[PDB]
């Protein structure tokens, strides 16, 4: 059979992830549809406009069969760990055949042969990354310029990796890559993305960005967010804002962040995953001089330093998350496949899923211990107990931000429960 | 000679506070006066109105010739902590000869022998409040009873001990026990405190409670705040509020507080000090439970948990101030006398104390490490990085809550300079 396995986010969901959603699953024509998703924080470093159960049920809504829970350590980290993450999790299912993301280059090979070379890790490679390594760049230009003199040296063309400078090629490669390390048997195909680029915040029509599309909910523009939104999307949208859970921006966390940080000393920063060329005496700094979070991450932020990155390690400061735990979830990946929700042709694949699935299937959150103690696969106990933890308290932190103070009690994890969809 | 110290924190400085201070002045008639005041958070777990250095300025406007910090460590505990913090910065000057205070009993004799029977810990009363302990009551309580037996049993009057249910007789006893646990010459006095109680939160005419007139502030009626004020406290006041460092209010610290208790684990709590009786449960549920602070502190509190205990407890969470740091600070004391500011007349008996001290006297704060290193006193050294860490990081975060964004910049111990009043 064919199932068709997709890495989303979805903050929000709009007119351009239904044309991606309708090209693959016309391109795949499959007989199921698995969605990998990012829990209330993304990987930009901002939080989720809305939470993990409206967008989970959007996407039941536009023809995603099943949706599962990408783990907040591997959702809020860079391409690297996102992708290892995501890969990690649908093949961890079984039942994933095909995967299909967005791209600008629009060539699966050219990736391929990337992913092959950041995979295998050539000696002459790893001399020439050595070398612009010590030359003082950082890693994403190290590698770029590294992986170009190999190009060159083998005679191809270099100024193909150009191409690699777009967000959707580098999550793809990385992809790949992914699956070339712990060995997935799944097919990858690309699909031109059509609209307008991630990092490009000015609003046209549709599709607009999902960075254009949320500066227009901060505008309180509801005409042009209804255009840019399908009729289900908008509609939901709507319901968790009138019901006061909604919207959610990162200025509004970023009091907390710059307060939280001025407590911390150094050392803690030291123990923070993500923390290196004196980031922590920065943050240090910054942290005491700024008065606001924006004049934080202008600060933090020199020509070597993007506002994704900073915003990642503000993150993963402000949940303690640290370098050894990180390593060990960089390792043996996710401990379980979280499910956020199902349709009524979802339940189907998920009972093959209780079969074939490598990691151990979480639906009740109330009774994951008892899941874990009474799993015959052989995982990591403590390391999923932590990963669970921080999840859990990814989404009660996200919880307290709630514009109405009523719907900020209690863990939304264990009184929420997974999305139904009858049809 | 005489001088005069006294106990303050003038949250904020109001007619009965200069009623007391002239009053004590008069009573003594010191040739200069000395006043430890607690920092940018008080007793009652409540931040103060304005900064520590606005209020450092009334007091040296109101007839206060020097103004010494106490340490947010003694400040933000009980009354034991909190006198022993204060007796022991005041003798720690030693040019401080009488400390008078205010009373509901005007009796000073009583909180003498109350004092004197804490102090030396007959085993008859020991083995009484060994009882009543086992009891189940709280250690406020048990005290009470067991002083009541004991009064009983010395064939004294045990209805005298309702005095001691008074705040400022507490406070005054536990000086008096203070001053007898490291032996100091200071001699105490007594004065009657006229106006509201300190837990009379209605507002009628003058002298007010401190609380009362924080409750005008609130509702932004200025008139009866006026009315409750010094022309010069009233000035000053009105002067941090228009330049947006005030006024500061702990239901706008709340949500941060609550969100990181929210981030915290049951270890945590447990490692933190005052945390038993299972606090540390009540805690870490109810801060996930809860939805607002003032809802936090309803469901933390019970019958036998007070608002002050709990917003205490909060301030020592946040801060991360553990059992261990905080027990070898109610063994030594403070290692230092901070000094916030002085007058003309000032700069004489602060210079006698530069030699009279028995503790290493801080004027200048980015010199401190040099003060340390170059003391000729055996102090223990990290206790003091310790605790001089803790009264920076407590006026750092206190910063982040000034209604002026501009106004929350920088490190304003380091920054701001002690407050000099030229004559």
């Amino acid at each position: 059979m064919k199932v068709l396995g997709v890495v989303v986010e979805y903050n929000p969901f709009h007119n351009g992830h239904l044309y991606h959603l309708t090209s693959a699953r016309e391109l795949v024509k499959p007989d199921y549809t698995i969605a990998v998703m990012s829990g209330n924080f993304c990987q930009r470093g901002e939080p989720a406009v809305i939470d993990k159960f409206a967008r989970a049920e959007i996407a039941l809504r536009m023809g995603v069969d099943v949706v599962l829970e990408l783990p907040v350590v591997f959702a809020t980290q860079d391409a690297g760990g996102f992708a290892f993450g995501a890969v990690c999790v649908l093949d961890a299912t079984g039942v994933v055949t095909d995967v299909v993301f967005g791209s600008e280059s629009n060539d699966i090979e050219f990736l391929q042969r990337v992913a092959r070379i950041l995979y295998e890790q050539p000696d002459e490679y790893q001399k020439f990354l050595h070398e612009e390594l010590k030359k003082g760049y950082s890693f994403p230009n190290a590698r770029k310029y590294a992986l170009m003199r190999y190009f060159s040296m083998k005679g191809w063309n270099e100024e193909e990796v150009l191409k690699l400078e777009k967000s959707n090629d580098i999550l793809g490669v990385e992809y790949i890559h992914s699956a070339l390390k712990i060995g997935s048997n799944i097919r990858f195909h690309t699909i031109k993305r059509v609209g307008a680029e991630e990092k490009d915040t000015s609003f046209r029509g549709r599709f607009s960005s999902a960075t254009a599309i949320r500066n227009l909910m901060r505008e309180k523009r509801w005409e042009e967010v209804r255009d840019s939104l399908p009729e289900d999307s908008f509609e939901i949208l709507m319901r968790e804002i009138n019901e006061g859970r909604g919207p959610v921006f990162l200025e509004n966390m970023g009091d907390f962040l710059l307060s939280f940080f001025r407590l911390k000393n150094m050392d803690f920063f030291e123990k923070i995953h993500g923390f290196s060329e004196g980031l922590e005496k920065r943050f240090h700094v910054c942290a005491r001089q700024t008065g606001s979070y924006r004049d934080f991450l202008e600060c933090v932020k020199a020509k070597r330093f993007t506002f994704s990155r900073i915003r990642r390690l503000a993150l993963f400061s402000v949940f303690e998350v640290n370098k050894e735990f990180v390593e060990k979830s960089n390792t043996k990946g996710p401990q379980y496949i979280r499910i956020l929700g199902f349709t009524e042709k979802g339940r189907e694949i998920l009972s093959l899923m209780r079969k074939k699935a490598k990691l151990p299937i979480v639906t009740n959150m109330s009774l994951y211990r008892k899941v874990l103690e009474k799993t015959d696969l052989p995982v990591d106990k403590q390391l999923f107990l932590e990963q669970i933890d921080l999840d859990v308290k990814a989404t009660n932190f996200y919880s307290m931000f709630f514009p109405s103070v009523e719907q900020r009690c209690g863990e939304r994890d264990f009184s929420i429960h997974p999305i139904f969809l009858r049809t």
